[PDB]
């Protein structure tokens, strides 16, 4: 039966598939990159924090045995700076991360072994961003909870010396984030470990909220991020010139018209670029947008195309609410309501996060929300306006919690069937695509992704519609298995959620364990037997299709 095989083959060999964990003989094997393809980029190198000296040694100890990989091993400096990545652009390294220290129980001896994480798909070797949430619910569900913990202290020590959680584990990565979750990412890893009751995940909780508010207080909440007009947020990163790691020949056809302009060569203009020497300030502006992009996870969307840096999007401000009171929470409950940021001796109480979150709620209500169409459009704020864009991440408002019963009634009414399509929820109505002629972005309808229908699932069986999770629950893994068989035993990063013709992708494998979750007997049944949707609702009794908002 084809839904039982492949959600085997997910639990089971996908996720080890995918799992990584450093010790070393594979940090040669891990540290090769070859998204950049300079001089510098020939040997396999790992960036260590300033003040890790027991880490450093480490990686030496393990660049001398397998010589042979010409390992390099390079402090960083304690103040990483936009100018200091630019330079590190063509001495590209892999940045050090979390390790557990495990000892001898007769001699005593210190040991270094890296806590292990998940890799978004076979083709890769970096720790991501907000994949890792997605993936680590799948591991939960799986049962391998030592790697979704891993990934959580992970995080802590990026955000503990890197300053954030990066798009990935990289030195080109150092000035970009990713959508944050690291809240409701440690609560569930807290849950699943006994809560209350093992104190090892208390630590653990309380470690990954320090670092929660740190990064609250110091990224999202912190200019230049930060629009102070309207007091919501943007992606806004820092980072200079042109991002690296990209194709080659991606910015050429942009940058071919100013090269031009200044008379020289496509690659001297872009040199001189990299080195300050143009001040052609709109193309600085341009690349700020597509930084912009590249942290908001959506790469790429005409949602963002060009304006992506001074949007205030549902997106961010709804994961931020959930901050907001994820931390309320845990300080009226394990702070004895007094938390003082050992950074800056700021004394908050729970109350004062609460009221955060209530404001933000006003304010999110006041420039995005539309009671005629049923979404939370994002609000820009350079053009001091709101946009026509139908996103299919309106639905975060739910996921989150800040909409009120009344709007989220609105939501589903309206605005679900501007986008539920023939298997499952497209990223943005066609309307707000546009036409194509202009190519087709991945992040546009009609395609649909693994973590818009997973928080879609989640924020309605929040807000009580979980009868409408089973619809879309459904056409999501009706359509993920027709796959599956016709295409041979293959899964595919995005699906076409409007018609349908080796290691799995993470959260594409862990968004089928997740849906199943929703489904009972009778419609696994259906699923093995490719039934599609209209089909198996069509054929239900009329209490049973109640159980589908039908």
């Amino acid at each position: 039966n084809p839904v039982n095989r492949l959600s085997r083959l997910i639990n089971t060999q996908f996720w080890n598939s995918l799992t990584r964990r450093v010790d070393l003989n594979n940090v040669g094997e891990i540290a090769k990159d070859t998204k950049i393809d300079t001089p510098g980029a020939k040997n396999p190198r790992i960036y260590v924090p300033y003040d890790c000296p027991e880490q450093y040694e480490f990686y030496v100890q393990a660049s001398q045995m397998h010589p042979s990989l010409k390992l390099e091993v390079e402090y960083l400096p304690k103040k990483i700076t936009a100018e200091y990545v630019k330079s590190v652009n063509d001495t590209p390294g892999l940045l050090a991360l979390a390790m557990e220290e495990h000892f001898n129980p007769s001699t005593g001896e210190k040991t270094l072994i890296g806590y292990p994480y998940a890799v978004p798909g076979g083709r890769f070797n970096e720790l991501y961003g907000w994949d890792s949430y997605m993936m680590a619910l799948g591991l939960l569900e799986a049962n391998k909870t030592d790697v979704a913990r891993g990934m959580v202290e992970h995080f802590i020590f990026e955000i503990n010396h890197y300053g954030k959680i990066l798009n990935a584990n990289r030195s080109y990565y150092l000035c970009r984030s990713q959508p944050p979750f690291l809240t409701e990412m440690a609560l569930v890893v807290f849950k699943k470990l006994g809560g209350r009751s093992n104190p090892d995940a208390v630590d653990l909780l309380k470690r990954a909220f320090q670092a929660s508010i740190k990064e609250y207080k110091t990224v999202w909440t912190a200019s230049p991020r930060l629009d102070p007009e309207t007091g919501l947020s943007r992606y806004h990163p820092n980072g200079l010139g042109i991002p690296p790691e990209t194709e080659s020949d991606h910015f050429d056809t942009v940058l071919l018209p100013y090269a031009s302009k200044h008379g020289v060569t496509l690659d001297e203009f872009k040199q001189l670029y990299n080195d300050g020497k143009i001040k052609e300030p709109k193309l600085d502006e341009f690349f700020l947008h597509d930084r912009g992009v590249r942290e908001s996870g959506h790469d790429t969307t005409y949602r963002f195309e060009g304006v992506c840096a001074y949007l205030a999007t549902i997106d961010l401000n709804s994961l931020l609410y959930k901050y907001e009171i994820d931390i309320a929470d845990f300080i009226k409950e394990f702070c004895d309501d007094k938390y003082e940021d050992p950074l800056d001796h700021s004394i908050t109480t729970s109350a004062m996060w609460k009221e955060m979150a209530k404001i933000r709620q006003e304010k999110i209500t006041k420039y995005m929300w539309d009671d005629e169409s049923g979404f939370f459009f994002d609000y820009n704020t350079k053009i001091k306006h709101r946009t026509s864009y139908e996103s299919a991440t309106t639905f975060w408002a739910l996921w989150a919690g800040l909409a009120t019963k009344e709007q989220a009634q609105k939501m589903v009414e309206k605005a679900l069937p501007k986008l539920e399509m023939l298997g499952g929820l497209a990223a943005c109505t066609e309307r707000s695509r546009g036409p194509i002629s202009r190519p087709i972005r991945q992040w546009d309808y009609p395609f649909g992704w693994a973590p818009h229908q997973i928080l879609a699932w989640e924020g309605l069986r929040s807000y009580g519609y979980l009868t409408v999770t089973n619809r879309l629950a459904y056409r999501w893994l009706f359509m993920m298995t027709k796959a599956f068989v016709d295409y041979n035993g293959i899964v595919v990063e995005k699906y076409d959620v409007t018609r349908g013709t080796t290691e799995g992708f993470g959260w594409v494998n862990a968004s089928y364990i997740l849906g199943l979750k929703y489904m009972n007997s009778h419609a696994r049944r259906a699923l093995g037997a490719c039934i599609p949707p209209i089909s198996f609702f069509s054929s239900l009794r009329p209490q049973e299709r109640n159980l589908y908002g039908l």
